[PDB]
């Protein structure tokens, strides 16, 4: 029962990669430690085969199987619809892979008679066949972190015209089903706040509350072909078309369950018998086997009034306390009910009885004040990836700014509003490029957002609290100081300083820069101004964010 076999030809690139951190004008005045950071390459890739690589055994019990029965009894009360050919060509990233059959992701978007045509072909052959394997291109991830070097992560994908069919038949089931079978559990229909108030309020209602993250090794990889039918007769309880059923149950038997591995230059690579990462359902199915195994394990280890919070593959689980021995013999027992199920531990877990202590979605809780004075919780992390990310991006561009994702979902951070904001501020004024969109990612969906429209989206993520939050924790301020000697970046009092002329500069501009300066760096002076809403704001249509995850899937909005 091995998650993949391998004929032994390479995972090969599609264009020249790039490992070495590039160097600009610009480089220095954000990171000095250059060969810290670093970019994971398809040279790598032989390393993560063999990571991802092994047997997977299972043992279902009856928790397993009751925790499943409820979970299908959720399911069945949703009614989902079947997207239009046009409606899922919509959803298509603009930089999306181009398809094998003579069209790419400008094709799908614009409605071109041969992308739509395709597409057609695909569905209807869906329809018909519900046996043969689909081709997938497995290709190496060329991701950003700092040193201590990970080899490159794997992404699997079938071709585009079956990604739109996969939208058609299951955007709606992936988008609703999630908050339904997992009510409050479901992690991605939270914006940061909302995120920051479950974590607050389950730990409040537990009288000694105790929570851990739990680790899976691989995720991905520990993903059965059990699970994966699972899954699919999860999504068969909903209320579907009769076209959506037989769509659903050819993608699971054709793609979902497994298929052969063809990499950049049309070469047999192997067979994957696991979760493939590049599907439209890897959130989804994700989270659904992650919530299914954890519960059943949460029963299994006895742990009393288990409250989950699941994010794909990344689970915090808050509950009551038995004292730290027990507690300690308590995740010892989940862990093995866990490795049971095929989802065993990559580092064992912790337990936790300070709420900030808790490291969940690489974040954990912190608390700050607003302007008058009163302690407010918000989400945090270790800022190292995304300042050796954000010193990548300085050079060079690239499909994805995670400086963008990181200044919209961290706003309320020291790093993110001292280094984000004044650097990449500073840059775009420079380049007469505030006004251009940029591509950013937030819980997988991938948007086209204008840097001018940042102080309107933090105030409606966020809160107007975003831009006074100040006594920030003394944890928090040392944890920060400490990675920016790490990475040579300047300290935060040398940002202070930058961000006074960055803030002048926008307000100099007028306009909405001047709201930029007004509102991003209201921190920097002195004499502060009061904020007061932003009319602009109200009239954002921030629907379709914090619906659902959508990692690897696709999606544009
Ligand atoms: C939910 O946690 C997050 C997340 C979590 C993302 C996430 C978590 C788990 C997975 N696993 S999977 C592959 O199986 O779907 C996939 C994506 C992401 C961000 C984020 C940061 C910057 N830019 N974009 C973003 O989406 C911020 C937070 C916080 C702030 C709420 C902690």
């Amino acid at each position: 029962h091995m998650s993949y076999t391998w004929t032994g030809a390479l995972i090969t690139p599609c264009a020249a990669e790039e490992s070495k951190l590039p160097i600009n004008a610009l480089s220095n005045s954000l990171l000095r430690h250059h060969n810290m950071v670093y970019a994971t390459t398809s040279r790598s890739a032989g390393l993560r085969q063999k990571k991802v690589t092994f047997d997977r055994l299972q043992v279902l019990d009856d928790h397993y199987r009751d925790v499943l029965k409820e979970m299908k009894a959720k399911a069945s009360t949703v009614k989902a619809k079947l997207l239009s050919v046009e409606e899922a060509c919509k959803l298509t990233p603009p930089h999306s892979a181009k398809s094998k059959f003579g069209y790419g992701a400008k094709d799908v978007r614009n409605l071109s008679s041969k992308a739509v045509n395709h597409i057609h072909s695909v569905w209807k052959d869906l329809l018909e066949d519900t046996v043969t394997p689909i081709d997938t291109t497995i290709m190496a991830k060329n991701e950003v972190f700092c040193v201590q070097r990970k080899p490159a992560r794997l992404i699997v994908f079938p071709d585009l015209g079956v990604r739109v069919c996969e939208k058609m038949a299951l955007y709606d089931v992936v988008s609703t089903l999630p908050q339904v079978v997992m009510g409050s559990s479901y992690g991605f229909q939270y914006s940061p706040g909302q995120r920051v108030e479950f974590l607050v309020n389950t730990w409040k209602s537990k009288k000694n509350p105790m929570g851990f993250s739990y680790d899976t090794r691989c995720f991905d990889s520990t993903v059965t072909e059990n699970d994966i039918r699972v899954e699919e007769s999860i999504y068969q309880c909903c209320d579907l078309a009769p076209e959506a059923r037989q769509a659903i149950k050819s993608l699971t038997e054709r793609l979902y369950i497994g298929g052969p591995l063809t990499n950049s230059k049309g070469q047999n690579c192997g067979y994957r018998r696991c979760r493939a990462s590049g599907v439209l359902t890897t959130s989804c199915g994700n989270t659904l086997t992650c919530y299914l195994k954890a519960s059943a394990a949460c029963r299994a280890a006895k742990l009393q009034d288990c409250t989950m919070l699941v994010n794909g593959d990344d689970l915090v689980v808050i509950c009551e306390s038995a004292g730290t021995q027990e507690d300690a013999a308590s995740l010892r027992v989940f862990t093995e009910a866990m490795t049971r199920y095929s989802a065993p531990p990559g580092d064992p877990p912790q337990p936790e009885y300070d709420l900030e202590l808790i490291t969940s979605c690489s974040s954990n809780v912190s608390v700050a004040h607003d302007a008058s004075g009163k302690r407010v919780y918000y989400l945090t992390r270790d800022p190292t990836t995304p300042l050796a990310r954000a010193a990548w991006e300085t050079a060079r561009h690239t499909p994805v700014n995670s400086w963008l994702g990181n200044i919209i979902m961290y706003a309320p951070t020291l790093w993110a509003r001292m280094i984000l904001m004044t650097h990449f501020f500073s840059i775009l004024l420079a380049q007469e490029q505030l006004e251009k969109a940029l591509d950013c990612q937030i819980y997988g969906a991938c948007y086209s957002i204008e840097p001018l429209d940042l102080p309107q989206i933090i105030e409606r993520l966020h809160g107007l609290s975003a831009f006074s939050l100040h006594s920030y924790s003394p944890g928090e301020i040392n944890r920060v100081a400490s990675c920016l000697r790490k990475l040579g970046v300047p300290p935060l009092r040398v940002w202070r300083h930058r961000a006074r002329s960055v803030r002048a500069r926008l307000l100099s501009q007028g306009g909405r820069a001047a709201t930029c300066g007004k509102y991003l760096f209201n921190w920097a002076v002195k004499t502060k101004l009061k904020l007061t809403p932003i009319p602009a704001a109200s009239r954002l249509d921030l629907s379709g964010w914090f619906v659902a995850g959508y990692s690897g899937g696709d999606i544009y909005h």
